[PDB]
């Protein structure tokens, strides 16, 4: 096992093959301990889950400080936080996976290259290298800074994202809200008038597929 695993891939290969809560260490630094939910089953596992939507019990209409730091319940609905995502994606080349499920249908999207800038970039999104079945809805968002109501689409649509003008993805939107662009949307799968029941965003090293 690796004493201070810096993501859910290093934490898995230690043998641990159950999805659940695990401790990771940013830059492998024992002083930068982070609790994450590892999805160890989806496409060979080793994923840090950074968003989960599944029942609308948690409020995602939260401020910049809340999106930077993280919020909610890692076992249920949560946001891991942008400072975390910046530090994780700085450790090497990460891939993004999005898993969607709504009234029994499933779709996914993988981006070979995924990173989040530091606070000085307003946590700039980078997503390149699409494959999957949900449709390339993040390409629209590539290069966008993060937006919350207090730093305008977040206020217009009552959510938070790497907004442009405004979104094809709104996975931190209002739960079960089918009003145009207000819900948990992945436009190129279910459009802007269908709020998705279940959504996870997760990352692991892009080189995991053949490590
Ligand atoms: F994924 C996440 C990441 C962060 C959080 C909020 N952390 C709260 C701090 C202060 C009191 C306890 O920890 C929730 C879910």
């Amino acid at each position: 096992s690796m004493p201070f695993p810096k993501d859910c891939s290093q934490a898995m290969l230690n043998g641990d093959t159950t999805s659940g809560l695990y401790t990771i260490y940013l830059n492998g630094d024992k002083a930068q301990a982070l609790e994450v939910f590892c999805d160890m089953t989806s496409d060979g596992g080793g994923w840090i889950v950074f968003l989960r939507r599944k029942n609308g019990r948690e409020n995602f209409y939260q401020n910049w400080k809340a999106y930077a730091a993280g919020f909610g319940d890692r076992r249920e609905e949560f946001w891991l936080g942008l400072d975390n995502l910046n530090k994780i994606t700085a450790q090497g080349q990460y891939e993004l996976r999005v898993d969607l499920r709504d009234h029994g249908e499933t779709a996914f999207a993988v981006y070979d290259k995924f990173s989040v800038g530091d606070a000085k970039t307003r946590y700039k999104l980078k997503v390149e290298g699409y494959s999957g079945t949900a449709g390339d809805s993040m390409a629209y968002h590539n290069g966008r800074s993060f937006s919350t109501f207090d730093k305008n689409c977040a206020l217009s649509y009552k959510g938070a994202f790497w907004y442009r003008n405004c979104h094809r993805v709104n996975l931190m939107g209002r739960y079960g809200d089918n009003n145009h662009s207000q819900g948990v949307n992945w436009f190129h799968w279910k459009g802007h008038e269908h709020s998705i029941q279940f959504a996870e965003m997760k990352l692991r090293p892009s080189n995991f597929r053949n490590l």
